[PDB]
């Protein structure tokens, strides 16, 4: 499918060079930064769409997360499905497991409190995590089937809202520096 959303965000920190490429290709090489989040994809989420992607460079110096990111609002979520990180493996409340695409993820849910978001710079709402056991190949045509998530997480209580804010294949980092280089489709 054509992407038709870029997500370019930094808290300032450091130098992030996110660059939109042609396509649904993205680059970003990045260095002594504070937290930041840069990806291609959808405008509107949907709990039914199979993200592909293929990452030709994943090089994390440090703390970085090669993951699906999004939100809804009603209620406001922030979510997550990381295949891949740097020298931190995202971790949280933990809540059970779901085999989806090949891999095995852990299921977390974290809290932020008086935290930046899509709804104000001081606000609050709950992180949930997709989390793969072992940091997933890169290089080669990959697939993320949403939906295989979002019903896991409702067997766990989980709820996503139904206002469905952007849907991105993204490179995020915290006080690192790297390099990536991501085609979405």
């Amino acid at each position: 499918a054509s992407t038709d959303y870029w997500q370019n965000w930094t808290d300032g920190g450091g130098i992030v060079n996110a660059v939109n490429g042609s396509g649904g290709n993205y680059s970003v090489n990045w260095s002594n930064t504070g937290n930041f989040v840069v990806g291609k994809g959808w405008t509107t989420g949907s709990p039914f769409r199979t993200i592909n992607y293929n990452a030709g460079v994943w090089a994390p110096n440090g703390n970085g997360y090669l993951t699906l990111y999004g939100w809804t609002r009603s209620p406001l979520i922030e979510y997550y499905v990381v295949d891949s990180w740097g020298t931190y493996r995202p971790t949280g409340t933990y809540k059970g497991t779901v085999k989806s695409d090949g891999g095995t993820y852990d299921i977390y849910t974290t809290t932020r409190y008086n935290a930046p978001s899509i709804d104000g710079d001081r606000t609050t709402f709950t992180q949930y995590w997709s989390v793969r056991q072992s940091k997933r190949p890169t290089g080669s045509n990959a697939t993320i089937t949403f939906s295989n998530h979002v019903n896991a997480w409702k067997s766990h209580g989980m709820n996503l809202g139904s206002n469905w804010a952007y849907q991105v294949m993204a490179t995020e980092g915290y006080q690192s520096s790297g390099s990536s280089n991501v085609t979405v489709w």
